């Protein structure tokens, strides 16, 4: 069963608006300047770099308690995501999607091992899947 | 192919923390909702993936419109409404569902959805998580 839903309006494409039903996220977007436009708004690739970096260096938090070795603070995590759009070959695009991950306090190898842990547990880790080869770095402070 | 445009976020402290682009241009807090315990203060993954998904999908949508060739439309004549949750799968694990309202102004109700079939084609949200979340698609024309 659905634990949380949440509605989100667009209008008018990547130069439009969007605004959440509940009025809390309320935003302008535009073109990057790369792609010719303004880019003094945000757009689709950095909405979803922010929603899997949040998603994922959340589920790390959940997956370090648990393991029950650390204690950890929920700022000991730091996920630094790098999505691309390109053309798929196919008349249509893709994402690339490049997570660097930083833990303090814990050894590289356990960093590494929650890590890999929290790729299979991630909603959107899970949800690109088969699509696209999302890669890895892991650091620890 | 090479990329087109990258972009890099930092995000700290999960659910309860923040997000920040590198560029400065997208800078926010996030809190879990009440219904996963928390204030609502603040958006959140679920409502920052909703928010790309269907500013993307509706841009896909003109692009297609246009590239048909037969109808006038001007940007704001597409809007898409997406719901986005958060469902327990598996063993305790979570997973996203996504359904997607599309509203088209002055085209046919035929035209309009074989443009919004064509559109989950061309936009990378549709092709990154196709298999996996099973997206549901009504076609408006008003
Ligand atoms: O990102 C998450 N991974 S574990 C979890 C549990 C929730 F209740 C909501 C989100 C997440
Ligand atoms: O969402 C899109 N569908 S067509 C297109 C072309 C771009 F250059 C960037 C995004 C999109």
């Amino acid at each position: 069963s659905t634990l949380y839903s949440t509605q989100v309006k667009a209008v008018g494409g990547r130069s439009g608006t969007i605004r959440s039903e509940d009025g809390i996220l309320e935003l302008k977007l535009a073109l990057p300047k790369e792609l010719g436009g303004k880019g003094d708004a945000t757009n689709p690739e950095q909405l979803f770099a922010a929603g899997y970096a949040a998603c994922f260096g959340n589920a790390v938090i959940h997956v370090t308690r648990s393991n029950k070795e650390y204690k950890i603070r929920d700022n000991d995590v730091e996920v630094l995501s790098t999505v691309g759009i390109v053309a798929n070959g196919n008349g249509g695009f893709a994402l690339t999607v490049h997570l660097d991950v930083t833990l303090s306090g814990i050894s590289q190898a356990d960093a590494e091992k929650i890590v890999e842990q929290t790729h299979q547990v991630c909603p959107y880790s899970n949800a690109i899947r088969g699509n696209i080869q999302v890669s890895t770095t892991v650091y620890t402070k």
